[PDB]
């Protein structure tokens, strides 16, 4: 039997965002988000680890190849994040409030469809150094 | 059914303590704790995480409301923990060592006094950057 | 009933090392690895944070002694790997590839034979501040 | 603490069903579900059980009053289910198809809503010996 | 390295009990114990199912060698339990009432005491083939 | 998303075996394997639980198609084995003692090989109603 471990990246992106729920009253929505609100947006500088598991080649020591697993987090994270409004350039959040556990759903599913069956883990996000979010795909 | 993903929030609080159990000679004292057994005591800036679990909420996005869990960590750990003497100023180190482990074991059992049933995942605590303990109410 | 908890200390050690399987050839070797393949090899300044867990002593308030802890960890990790090249000072990798996942293999069995049974729980080795591998024994 | 342990009540019922899609065509229903698919329906003893798990209380050293379980079952499997026609019986069935999945996930429903948060680990359904069902809220 | 893999015997013990606290009132006693609480006692043909966890020896191809296993079990349930009264035969139970839970509870340590360590993975316990307990030493 | 459960088949297959390691003397293996060494053989009729996990699919309301899991175990379990003496008829135990352990192990991979990546959960064997085996994979 083949031994099995976890493998990690982070990688980093910058985005903006506005927490508002359209479904709510700007009254409402001032009260349970309070300054993320701001009409105008604010942003974070997002760090993102995404974890691999699976066995560890025999001959080639890896649970997979890096440069496999940077593509992946690339066309996942990257593209489509990196440097946009998120409730804006996204057509994700048109619907989703772009909380730190929406935006770590969204990056879940995307490596999802990209990922081999049964090799993601989980995704953590840090929207700040002190929120962080861990989605298993629970 | 709604998904699931863990909410971390970290917090810092400076403390002073010294390792001694009153249940030990002051030369068996001086041989398991060593350093930390300075008459004096000494000090560390702790760094805490604690998780939260549970449903991402379909219409708000999120896991609970950080200033809920703001407030929360307030009350069970900044309020009696911040710029004390652990074994002279809370009641609890009274009679129980100091230890981080410890420490970890207290602010659990005050977060889930005012957390709902279920909540409280994780208390990771940070004594240095170098000793970390993890407990998890085993 | 004794509370369980996990206790981690993390360690650091700068090493040496390029990613070769004698087993492909020196085409597939460079396609393979690509960089990490580089005949003079480069190196790292490897965090490596280890976790052991058990019940926290009733007097002493402790999972594990750290100084035991401190000791186990040098002979395991700073004695064979610190300042060393990996693939030529370390008889382990001369048949191993030395990527960050065997390293995490061969500190957990330095790390298993020392330590007292079940104890250990995860040995989590950083090859960067961006690339991470958990080995938990499986 | 208190140790904690999983308490488990096995229940009986006979009831019969159908099964059938109507979003498949007669045709697809047949193939899909073979036999099961019989228009005038069939039926079995259905076993289930149900299992509970919390801290060993220190004084009647009970997970549970086991009359406050059967209680429990009584309600939530016994009445709405207990020799009846699943599919034309229980409002629930109206829309969904009566596989052994589904009867375990009414049951665990209608369980969560009776029971203290936290108290309900599995249901396992057995529809015939050889056919089993296990449902953990996931 | 080697695979893992839980290896289970089953065993059976007469006994009998009284379900009864010396911290409750006779009055609560019965409301609590119910029929468990007659005062002559009743009896159970107990079904106890130990489950053991390690690698499989890569020459014999056991987990444990049965033969052990059912010394083990000899020593741990049968020799202490069988054809016994529970609340006045056995010394433990002299102050902890007689409730499945409890008897779990005392089998994993009479079990913990002579088993390897780490090898002892679960204690199920059938007073009755409807009521169950499992044990995994929470 | 859509709910997950675990399906289990129950198999049964008959078939004879004989404890005996090729690496250890005639002596040794008497001693190792008493009675079960028995120069001629011995038979069981073997029990086997199957169980997948996955999501409930939201029109067929099945996790897997019985259908398919029984042709799955015809294959995997009945072909090879039915009605078989294991150390002369199935060449995997040619090489391999024929324990229990190791019966659980070939159906296990004899399984996997067929399934869906990430099906397959568990595979119980009971070789006696007191023998039984539980592999997942580990
Ligand atoms: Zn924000
Ligand atoms: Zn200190
Ligand atoms: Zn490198
Ligand atoms: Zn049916
Ligand atoms: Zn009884
Ligand atoms: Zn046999």
């Amino acid at each position: 039997l083949r031994r099995r471990a976890r493998l990690s990246r982070l990688v980093s992106f910058s985005a903006s965002h506005r927490l508002h729920s359209p479904s709510l009253s700007a009254e409402e929505n001032l009260k349970v988000f309070g300054k993320c609100n701001n009409p105008n947006g604010h942003g974070h500088n997002y760090k993102v680890v995404v974890t691999i598991h699976g066995e560890i080649d025999p001959v080639t020591g890896m649970v997979m190849n890096l440069t496999d697993l940077k593509e992946y987090m690339e066309e996942a994270i990257m593209k489509p994040l990196d440097h946009k409004n998120l409730d804006l350039d996204v057509p994700y959040f048109a619907d989703v409030v772009s909380t730190t556990e929406n935006v770590a759903v969204y990056i879940w599913e995307n490596l999802q469809r990209l990922l081999p069956v049964g090799a993601l883990y989980k995704v953590k996000v840090y929207e700040t150094d002190n929120n962080i979010v861990v989605y298993k795909g629970e």
